[PDB]
């Protein structure tokens, strides 16, 4: 068990690095095809805000649903 | 393309969070089965050092191989 718990942790730690590299690669590939990376980052930030607001709206709709039933 | 590049980035960003949570879960599960987390972390750190030293040794063996051929 210890060996397995430890290996799971190490594999997850490795995947996290891998994923962080890939993000950098995707930016780089994008810059190479002509996209402005600074604009992309702003766009990603704004989507994150919109997604947050939609999640609040969804939570409210959901409550309304639960408050009424079938 | 932009839509796809952006979605790839967002999905990777999400997976990274997911993976960071899982690591925390694995620790927590371990603490719950009786393991000492502080000891585990030291062990993980020492394996990382050993793995680094093995990687250097492997790089040297590899060079020796390339320096001789078949």
């Amino acid at each position: 068990q210890l060996k397995s718990i430890v290996e799971r942790i190490e594999r997850l730690e490795e995947e996290k690095k891998t994923i962080a590299d890939d993000i950098k690669e995707v930016y780089a590939e994008a810059k190479g095809n002509g996209y402005d990376v600074k604009v992309m980052r702003k766009v990603i930030a704004m989507r994150k805000r919109d997604a947050n607001e939609r999640a609040e709206e969804e939570a409210i709709l959901d409550l309304y649903m639960q408050a009424v039933g079938e």
